[PDB]
């Protein structure tokens, strides 16, 4: 249906790209000497055609609800859409487009109290670098100066970085809206780079967790607890991650039961009772194991894993995002469900 | 010569663009079916040609030291370089490239205490919107909760937005390094959108946002000194024009004025000179040496002759570009909120 409208991810003043009520995305670009121009979204290349105004224009098929990385192909060159905002993901800075969702209210910008997203730079002795992190502080962090807060360490997937959760993830807005409705306790969120994207060729294990585990446990957690008003005890520290960041969370939390008490794995593995080296300490220390994925992924793995944990007396929850796959809508919804269960 | 190296503004792992010791920029892109590919930088479209490996590659003439907006043109399509970081400027999100500078240390990431750049969302009754601002807080802001800090309101130019000063301006690093050397007093910096990009400009919408909404929000939510001796405003280009209009209309709110490549104040512009001298501790005006520095000299002289604390600064070998404004701020910040 011809009800295309500017998307919310358009650069200021840009009328294209557009999205219609079906979720189709319409891209447009001026390229007056080009010959072959395509829209690359959802894993498909859609031919674009020159209209009466000379500009190339073309429609995708209906996209899943939520956020999608995409690009244009201009006579063979893969390039970001000049009309849209840019995000780091798919291992590039590039265009993303927002497709309206039936449940999009939970990440809307509302007139409610808003927390801050604070960019910090922390020294990393194990890597000889100064490293970026983004820290969400809840809306009344600056008012209640005697109050101290739990902390969630929240990680991105392969091809992403420390900006993912606060931009395409809209995590600050999800928190602001949950806190306003009384559905989540206020807590701090720390987002850093998970050291996931630099290609390596180890043969002992597929991924060596030690570099990032050292940065997180030995450097970032002490920095956060020293510089923010946190509750720095095990029941008030959690970790979650998506995709490879969920694999990192799984390995780091299971190896540091004295530091983390809630575990969130979004499209990033599961924990089964037989996986746990010491089930007794696990049962006493871990208050929540949460696993999630999109309905287009492999949710069938969840029932045996959750059952195995519940049979061992371990609090386990699974969640499936309907009609989505390995994309940010799955992870926004996962976080929205997970956040409501933390630090009860 | 052929000593090109990846620039510090490349996307992770990307080997292009590159810059050589002269300040030439080299761009490269795969476009297997293209016929005409250009590097657009410094107002010049430079031809890129297919090398042996099929990729298009081409060099600019030497660029001034510092940061430069640029783009590529592929068979007529103006696009950001897939290989560089992106910045908001020239009224788009698009490519920028960093050319090494002899004095780049002052905006380097050093082993010093670091402040925070805090993104806030404040409500605006006059526009019925929730608006973004970025707030730099100095390194030890969180250590003593009894201390309160002066505030600088710092504005971008036309075609830019609230991200400019903390990204391409590297303002947090400039402050961190100045504070570490004891050359600047710690203060807070507030950067919001100046409502410039949407012909006598109507200052009222932004003045209302800044004066009636953002200043009260900041003083109510950050540990600030909310009196006029501890509030400053500065801006570059059209943001300097906005600064001139707003500060001159609100002498009871601002005591220090910075205008970077953005107009001047002459003694004749001042309605009451005696009170201006009472209220205003600094009028700082700057530009790049390639702009028209001479133009500013009569105006600054007229202020000094009238006993007004007016200072001028000229950035060597730069034009209407961010290196001028980084250096301007570096000099200006050392003069703010003196004891």
């Amino acid at each position: 249906m011809e009800d295309f409208k500017p998307t919310s991810t358009n650069q200021p003043g840009r009328q294209y790209p557009q999205v219609n009520s079906e979720g189709r995305v319409r891209a447009r670009i001026e390229a007056p000497q080009a010959h072959t121009v395509l829209l690359d979204i959802g894993g498909v290349r859609y031919p674009m055609t020159q209209g009466e105004d000379g500009a190339w224009i073309g429609d995708s098929r209906p996209q899943d609800e939520g956020f999608h990385y995409y690009q244009l192909v201009i006579d063979g060159a893969r390039v970001p859409d000049p009309g849209s905002l840019y995000f780091f993901g798919a291992n590039r800075w590039g265009s993303g487009v927002e497709v309206p969702a039936h449940d999009q209210d939970f990440y809307a910008i509302k007139d409610v109290p808003h927390g801050r997203v604070q960019k910090i730079l922390f020294p990393s002795g194990s890597t000889s670098t100064i490293r970026r992190a983004f820290v969400y502080t809840p809306p009344d962090y600056g008012k209640d100066l005697s109050k101290r807060y739990p902390v969630l360490y929240l990680q991105h997937g392969w091809g992403e970085d420390e900006t993912g959760w606060a931009n395409q993830g809209r995590v600050n807005l999800i928190m602001d809206n949950l806190i306003a409705e009384g559905k989540a306790r206020p807590f701090i969120i720390v987002m850093t780079y998970g050291m996931t994207n630099e290609i390596r060729f180890g043969g002992i294990r597929e991924f060596d967790i030690r570099p990032f585990q050292t940065v997180l446990v030995d450097e970032l957690i002490p920095y956060i607890d020293a510089n923010f008003r946190t509750r720095s005890d095990q029941p008030h520290r959690a970790m979650a991650g998506l995709s490879m960041g969920g694999m990192e969370t799984r390995l780091i939390t299971m190896n540091n039961l004295d530091l983390f008490s809630h575990i969130g794995l979004f499209s990033g593995g599961t924990i089964s009772a037989s996986d746990i080296t010491d089930r007794d300490v696990f049962k006493q220390k871990i208050k929540l194991v949460f696993v999630s994925c999109g309905s287009r992924e492999n949710p069938g793995r969840f029932r045996p894993a959750v059952d195995s944990l519940q049979q061992a007396g371990i609090s386990a929850v699974s969640y499936v995002s309907p009609d989505t796959a390995h994309e940010w809508q799955t992870w926004r919804r996962s976080f929205y469900q997970f956040a409501q269960l933390l630090f009860q």
